[PDB]
């Protein structure tokens, strides 16, 4: 059981341009949809590139060097601080040499730990959440930098037809929780276990493979050292379309309520800001964080015409529609991705400081 | 220290269908440059594939569904003892959902464990390597498959120029060796440590930062646990540029040879067959496992006309002209990858039974 903590984040997804923003949106129930980004530019000069460096580069990377600037800021390191250290860096993201989205941040920062970029669709950010956790659990990296990226060049529920695809990003620097701790930083969260599977053979693309659903959320669980009844809330991978939705709330009672009446919270943002593609796994870590963060649980905004071959009077699942304050239980929340491709991927995150906030410097944005 | 046994291992390379090709190849000291492989068509069919599916696939990836099983062969297991268990793929190429190279065989011999696709450049197989090593060191992957794989759409001397490129393919089935053991698996050599870095911020693109070669190779050597001079061999980067390669043999007698005369071997492949892309890193490991396997050095081709800033008769590095028995000296090894855009990698590999080669299927090829 080895616990990592979330020392800093930034991101910006549609109607939510800062992390403030975006706790904003959840908390109140609120909708970007009912999915781009506003983006007004960039600062090449900032980052020491030339306009006609940036007017070459995929937007995604100028996206992320703000991003990963601004969760810096937030953990309260400046740059110049982080310069040459075994920082590791690990992208969700879709490449349009290929590994130029993890390999700029790591050129710009000077980050010497080994930097990786993950497409698996929109496990991508949780598979590059987990090649974190590892390269940290076995002391290859002192801290890592995790994102996910996305830009663009109804669900348990049986008006269900796939989502508006939308833009994101997200942005998360890792440390040991002990060396958080002993070094003042701040700590939002703590990822307790995350675990990464494959359907292996199934029928075809959409086809869900239940048996890998259910052991990649065990294995997380049993990773993670936590009694599967203190798992507070979930956020689900939330496919929106009945068959793969039926299977995941199945697959949820069967692997964390197996003989137990506990409540069991379910959400998802994507009713909130649309399908992020490869952000969606950071979109939900980034949330569940503030979740855990402000002891709260976010309105769910869609399940109003429930399915038809599952009683949602005999589980304890349940779906919250107010802003409530944290529910007399543990602090600890998941959050899944299951992505067509055939990769998925579950992470266990706990609540639970004197390192201060640095001011985000002012960009001056062009196009 | 976490020791991961080989225990299956197939490839092709230039002038080499097999790998009992390959090692009459190196062994000899020939060259099959002075780089394709000559594919005689693929077996759709065996893969359950029509021609239609196999004639809009990536080649790569119907390479790899033959290497894959050819290297299962090796192993002595059939694909019905593999399916349906937690072994995750790592391969490295460069992919034209861009996961696909290693979905493929996760979906065709229905492997359950983590599936990713990384593109490091030539430090490709290599890094892929490490992620297997990390999912096995921590438990979530019973077995890995490693593979590199490249299909085209002089070194430590005056005269380098880059090399001519090449393709290639190599595929390892790994687990660990406490486990191959008691299962009495086939056991060609032990993978001892691997570690991965980043040049950070460097001047441009072809500009090393020597400080990441060495600590990338340091941080090897101390996950392996083993002196640095019982390291006898050593596979280089052989980047075949002066001041890259003046670089690297610096670097290797600072971290391996530092106030020693211990003799240390140098190397490389691309002599043989020119330069593979992201199968380099895989061409080096498996010539190296050949090596340990059958305890012999083989010849090196190039290095006939020393650089001009290194003394190569007051360091104990030396290139071996012949096929000469392993000296007297520890059965240990070591693989350098280090790519332009900024990523290092560095593996250190142990020599040292039944469970019998299963014959490869009789494929009926066609293009």
């Amino acid at each position: 059981p080895y616990d990592i903590a979330v020392v800093g984040m930034s991101g910006r997804f549609p109607g939510a341009p800062d992390l403030d923003a975006y706790w904003r949106l959840l908390s109140e129930g609120r909708s970007a949809i009912a999915g781009l980004l506003d983006l007004e530019g960039f600062d090449p000069g900032h980052f020491h590139l030339s306009d006609a460096d940036a007017a070459a580069m995929d937007p995604q990377a100028l996206l992320l060097l703000e991003e990963t600037l601004f969760a810096f800021c937030d953990a309260g390191y400046a740059p110049d601080e982080l310069k040459g250290r075994g920082i590791g860096v690990y992208v969700g993201g879709r490449s349009r040499g290929q590994n130029y989205l993890a390999a700029n941040l790591s050129h710009h920062f000077d980050l010497r730990g080994p930097s990786t970029v993950v497409d698996t669709a929109c496990s991508s950010a949780l598979v590059a959440l987990h090649h974190a956790a590892q390269a940290l659990r076995s002391g290859d990296v002192e801290a890592a930098v995790v994102a996910g990226v996305t830009l663009l060049p109804h669900v348990f529920d049986r008006r269900a037809r796939g989502f508006t695809p939308a833009e994101g990003v997200g942005v998360l620097l890792l440390k040991p929780l002990a060396a958080a701790e002993a070094a003042g930083d701040r700590v939002h969260a703590v990822l307790k276990g995350i675990a990464v599977n494959n359907d292996g053979r199934t029928a075809g693309p959409a086809t869900p493979n239940p048996a890998a659903q259910r052991g990649v959320m065990a294995r997380a669980l049993a990773k993670a050292g936590v009694a599967a009844d203190d798992v507070t809330y979930i956020e689900t991978n939330a496919a929106g379309s009945q068959i793969p939705d039926l299977i995941e709330l199945k697959a949820i009672a069967a692997v964390y309520r197996d003989g137990s009446d506990t409540p069991c919270s379910l959400g998802s943002v994507k009713p909130n800001i649309g399908h992020p593609q490869c952000a969606e796994g950071i979109a939900g870590v980034i949330k569940t964080v503030l979740m855990l963060r402000n002891r709260a649980i976010v309105p769910f905004l869609s399940g109003r015409q429930p399915l038809e071959h599952f009683d949602f009077a005999a589980t304890p699942l349940r779906f919250e529609r107010a802003l409530t304050p944290w529910p007399d239980a543990p602090l600890l929340a998941a959050v899944s991705s299951f992505a067509d491709g055939g990769t998925n991927a579950h992470a266990v995150l706990a609540g639970r400081g004197r390192r201060a906030p640095l001011d985000r410097p002012r960009l001056a944005r062009r196009g």
